[PDB]
């Protein structure tokens, strides 16, 4: 048992897809009965991505421990079935800010703390703590090399290599081979000037991962062999895909993960990808078609919804159904009506901070509710659906969030602390990563999950108030969840509509292709169901 | 008034004289009737110089302010009148630290936080808070042009460069240009080398600096010239010398200051360095020679003693005697006994943290007490001299700090809140920079500096416990200067005695070559008449 | 076996002493009975060193085959027994001109001939040539490391590197380690950068030579090991000294032998250094001194006469004297008269080509030989022996080379095709390499020798002319060597004084510190002899 490391730069280009790549062979490695994990080395200077913003980095994903964490560690959690956590995505600010406090305790006891070697070593113990216990780890290097803000991780890593040794470290490099009209051909010279950048900082590339929008012929990977002074077997064709689970299939076709397992000494059975190939039928050949609406306030970036948009999917590959993913401004709602949620077979509202776009939200949980068309809330998407129900059925009239309008008549939602009812009267933080949930019986979700407890993960600050809850449930409203000692809500299902449920949790981190989401099941299914009455 | 800045990097070797070179050059500017500064852009990780050990990197400098800074600002403040601050000298840790707190405050309002523009920028805002109010600004790149460590300090000066304009910015590198014995010639290979490093950042130099251990010639400038593409008189040798005091000279007789007033457009006239011409003659003309033993626990590093050290040179200028210093190990003391003592014509006894070497210190004063040596005691001297007298005149045994023995019968130095008499009855924080000190009349110290105040600066916890002092009094000892509220002592003296003063604050950060130090001209003339005597 | 190849570059400067410590650690590898060769890649244009100026480029050396050749060669020859051949260097030019050869023979079958492979392959053509059949050869790269001159050179042996692999080649890189005062420590940062771009360029180097003007200690060494990622033992010390002969000891002391034999698989008894510790041991204990006065016209730059110089110190070895060289320009004596060779104990006029100091050179030998001052003429040294001794004895005026006077009445040194004589009368170029010369019976030459035929080495154009021989015969200049079926004259001697020989041929080119010379040795013994009669 000694742990080995595949360290997957990228050169010429940003956007190669890394993260896919290093999940994908993980995904390969794994089905080969290996125990391996992935990490992200991210050279932005943010602590986390919890301040980052959904429209600028993507969308917050969260591990079971309740780590904020880069979307890619979504990617790795979908190819592979070992738990991401804190230790798996770490940033250059988070290495200043260990080695700063190190510095105040006076761990360097009077020491010059110098990019060399404290910044490095910092950096080295982060990939051990999260790397060792495992066959083979993939530690992927944000940034393209030549950049400054990547230096430090390559000389990390640059030393791992040296101390540990060539028998347990590969260095897999993504490169840019792009197609020019003029020539009829793909270029290499890009890959010649990168591999040569990397050279200098004193890497040798094992594995070079060929990206292009087609083919990179055997006459091209020979070239880029004998210049990288590697076997042509360790330079590898990746073009342009329609689907990412058909990467783990064109890589073990070309013999990635054997040669892998050569250098590493390890005596495996081959690769059994019949699951993903699998998942791959059921995508090529859907039976029928909806189209689902998504209303949300970050829709200007998609990848603000990364793990919604995958579990939508996923939801379409258990029903064989292809789901038209409709991404609408709820602000739009506000302004020009309803009109623009006519032609939809299911409406999603997902997670969401701040009161822009929230009342476009609440029309639209409305039109759903009303017009029988299956719906799913998830976290602000369950207020807005309690907000609704409140509002319209219970006549609480302008029932809100505190974090909307702190001085309202009605706080169905609120922090604990301002758990208040509408005479004033009172009683006697994020919520982060996995919680047990306890299921109410003859509920729909109870049916779904076929148990009496479920673990999904949170990220959210404001609960249902339970002192307006007992007035909303007596008006029709169901509690379908519950969680902990303050007997916190965590699902609301409306019976009288055929698909209406709502959660507090994020289930669109616990979906993957090959195992699907009970809740996205079920929706994907009704709004199927829905189609076929119209 | 449009400010110009000078940048000063240094490329082949770490060691070139940086500062000196700057310290040298603003000298000149200053002459010519400039309002000129200098600050120090330090690789390093460490917020600050504070934590940093003094065998390592030598002293602590203190500015006015109060600031622990690296000891090129001593050379800074011994070359030009402008007083350095805190914003005269930052750390890359500095620039890590501010970025990481202006994220937490969500100034970046979720944006992701990069190298560039962050890092950068953060870097050009601290350039222009020291710099801006000034007629030319010195800024002094730490590190050797090529390492990764001032890669962001490089790109930050060559943004401020394009935005500012050539009009008002310069670039001065300085280089070494190595005599081989094999060529019998200097070589200006590693010159080419790393200016093309610096074309690869995107920084042309505009002056070149040739350190080398004897003159580059007019053959190997004109070669520099052509391959850097700048005149020849942008190209300045400077040698090896025997006293920094003749750099202004050397520079200004290569008409360096001349260049920077044609290309910053500034009509100013000739520089008058008659006061560097004085200090020069001085040093070269010696009428007689004194031995200084400077007895203290970090000796194996000099520079940890270097404003000391220079302001005991300052003294010899001042008194036309040639001062030869031995740096004494105070724990050889402790072992060997006062032999190594002998043979000296004064001692000082240096500030310093730690009781290693103390009980050596506190004979040492003891020594110089009883056999009539001139003594100079300096925070942990005034506190060594204070402890011997205590101990041996006023027979209070195992007299200490609480610093050293927490729990002694006679804490003659302690913290204020530690304040106890011998029966451990009671009455009823890093003191840093200048403060006002009140001079006894009748001391000797009032007829040196011949004012009733002084401003000097401290940086030291532990202060004389004024519970046990009258005691110390009244057994001959004279309070020569107090400071502040609390009437704490600043100066002792032993009058019978031709000369022992010891005082808390550090008066080696206020002597410079042209103005001196009232205390250290005492010292060394003391030094001077007791060597007459043997 | 497979061939060895040991690849020898220079960092930092030009003039790190590559040929010696190539050629001082071929000594160590022949002394352990391999079978060694060492070639030069220069990078200049021109064809070979033919062309270019003694004082431009130093000495033209000649190996035995008639190449012209760099002068490295004479410190190949020095330090092994191996001859050296035209196959032992070449330059870019000859590259180039090889090329462009083969490309108008169509060899190239109308395909774009480039950098690369074209111009390297030629390159790995030529070092093969040199190489095979040797069980170590040392490859000295001309120039430094990071300029355009040697990419082309470097390119090809990281080629060869891969094909032949790290069994059979290792990369030896020279690097200048500089001591500055002002740190009082030598500098690894020259060398940091300089194996930086051996990187980039693809090259990793195995052996680290750190030349400076003192020993790079320990603590220095194992910071260069660390930063090369090569073992401790694989970083060389080699200071300045003040004999070349020590630098085999040096290298040996270090183990650099057993890391190469070891590195190899070369199984072969340890060096003996006896050979190399008596020619140090001669040269420290010298018992008489003399003064040897070098009349020439490139004494601008000693190394034009670099094997003559050589051959003097080795006659000095063979005699146990001290051997002072006074190196005299010809012109001066042309102005200034015979007053600057008063106090030489012997005179020696070297090889040139054109009339200027010429005359200089005839007035010289006419004093060497009036006064019974000791003289050895090497080629032009001849020619103005045989021109004062017609002139002066013979009676023949203005007699003169066709070279400097073509119409000149007595042409005594001319072509062979322009032999006349002083009534116009006829009979009915380069000679180059080694020659047979018969020695005459009863000559000096025929008893220092001790042979009657011998092996020289000629780079020359103009004979003595046979058709006015005779009548310098008569007048009592004895022809003491021949050559051929023209029987031109090789050796000239004036029996009627103490020493007094000349020679066609170039006697410094079979010189060598172990072996000496017997005319040098004859020479400098003359040279002690004058000495003690004065
Ligand atoms: N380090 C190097 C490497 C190569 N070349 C030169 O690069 C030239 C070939 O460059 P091309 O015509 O663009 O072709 P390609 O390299 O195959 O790149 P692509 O895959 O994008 O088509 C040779 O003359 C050379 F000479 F080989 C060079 O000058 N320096
Ligand atoms: N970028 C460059 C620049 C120069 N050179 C080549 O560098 C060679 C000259 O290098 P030297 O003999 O060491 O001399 P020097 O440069 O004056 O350096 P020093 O001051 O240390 O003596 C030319 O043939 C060249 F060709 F000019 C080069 O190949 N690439
Ligand atoms: N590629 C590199 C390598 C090092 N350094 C930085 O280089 C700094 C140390 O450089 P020094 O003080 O000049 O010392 P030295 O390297 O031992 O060189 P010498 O042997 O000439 O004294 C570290 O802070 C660093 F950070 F390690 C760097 O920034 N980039």
């Amino acid at each position: 048992m000694t742990t080995n490391y595949i360290f997957v730069t990228g050169g010429v280009v940003s956007s190669l897809g890394k993260g896919i790549a290093a999940a994908s062979l993980a995904a390969i490695l794994e089905a080969r009965g290996l125990n391996v994990t992935i990490m992200k080395l991210d050279p932005y200077i943010n602590v986390d991505p919890g301040t980052m913003s959904p429209i600028q980095h993507g969308e917050v994903f969260v591990t079971e421990d309740g780590a904020e964490t880069d979307l890619d560690l979504g990617h790795y959690e979908r190819f592979i079935r070992t738990k991401m956590s804190r230790r798996n995505n770490f940033t250059t600010g988070r290495i200043y800010s260990d080695v700063l406090r190190k510095e105040r305790r006076g761990d360097y006891l009077g020491a010059t703390v110098q990019v060399i070697p404290h910044i490095t070593n910092a950096i080295k113990e982060r990939v051990l703590e999260g790397g060792e216990g495992h066959d083979v780890v993939l530690v992927e290097i944000g940034g393209t090399v030549g950049d400054i803000e990547s230096l430090p991780f390559l000389e990390a890593i640059r030393q791992m290599a040296v101390e540990i040794g060539r028998e347990h470290t590969l260095f897999m490099h993504l490169t840019l081979v792009p197609y020019m009209a003029a020539s009829g051909e793909v270029k290499t010279k890009p890959t010649q000037h990168s591999v040569k950048e990397l050279l200098s900082i004193g890497i040798q590339p094992d594995i070079l991962i060929c990206r292009s929008d087609r083919a990179v012929p055997a006459n091209e990977r020979a070239k880029i062999a004998l210049f990288c002074n590697v076997p042509e077997k360790a330079v590898i064709s990746l073009k342009d895909v329609d689907s990412i689970y058909k990467i783990p299939g064109l890589l073990k076709s070309q013999g990635l993960d054997d040669y892998i397992c050569k250098r590493f000494s390890l005596n495996c059975p081959e690769a059994n990808l019949s699951e993903w190939e699998q998942v791959i039928f059921e995508e090529a050949n859907p039976v029928s078609e909806v189209t689902i609406g998504m209303v949300g306030k970050y829709i200007e970036l998609p990848d603000a919804y990364k793990s919604v948009i995958e579990a939508l999917k996923h939801g379409g590959l258990k029903n064989r159904v292809s789901v038209n993913i409709k991404l609408i401004d709820s602000q739009d709602v506000e302004t020009r009506g309803v009109e623009i949620l006519k032609g939809l077979d299911a409406i999603l509202v997902p997670g969401g901070f701040g009161y822009r776009g929230v009342e476009g939200m609440i029309t639209t949980a409305r039109f759903a509710r009303e017009n029988n068309i299956p719906y799913l809330g998830i976290c602000l998407g369950m207020q807005v659906a309690l907000i609704d129900y409140a509002r319209h059925v219970a006549n609480m009239e302008n029932a809100n969030s505190t974090e909307f309008v702190p001085d309202c008549k009605y706080p169905v939602v609120a922090l604990i602390t301002e758990w208040r009812d509408e005479n004033g009267n009172v009683e006697v933080t994020m919520r982060l990563g996995a919680q047990q949930c306890q299921l109410v019986d003859d509920s729909l979700v109870r049916q779904l999950y076929n148990a009496p407890t479920i673990v999904e993960r949170h990220r959210h600050r404001y609960e249902v108030n339970n002192m307006l809850l007992k007035q909303i449930e007596d008006a029709g409203l169901r509690v379908a969840g519950r969680s902990g000692d303050d007997q916190l809500v965590e699902i609301i299902e409306v019976p009288n509509h055929p698909w209406f449920v709502a959660c507090q949790f994020h289930p669109e981190f616990t979906s993957t292709p090959r195992d699907g989401h009970p809740l996205f099941a079920g929706f994907v299914k009704a709004a199927s169901e829905f189609q076929k009455r119209q």
